[PDB]
């Protein structure tokens, strides 16, 4: 999705919310680490009912840089408690 870097505290949680983007920005928004922000609905859509209506606002997000993105998204769950930002 788009979230690179996040807040802080939770850190072992967000530390998985580190290492989906830090490889997956590390290309997938690389030359654009400062294009993508790790403060969108990823963070609330990651507490929808639903399943993939939270990626579906996120997937056109960042679009492509977004593509599949289901790994990525559970991580915004281990780092969605952090301070969602």
């Amino acid at each position: 999705r788009v979230t690179v870097k996040y807040d802080r505290r939770e850190l072992q949680r967000r530390l998985d919310v580190e290492k989906w983007i830090d490889g997956r920005l590390e290309e997938l928004y690389r030359g654009r680490e400062a294009d993508m922000p790790d403060e969108v609905n990823i963070d609330e859509l990651l507490e929808l009912e639903s399943e993939e209506e939270r990626s579906r606002k996120i997937q056109g997000l960042l679009k492509s840089c977004t593509n599949p993105t289901e790994n990525f998204v559970q991580e915004l769950l281990v780092k969605l408690r952090g301070l969602h930002k």
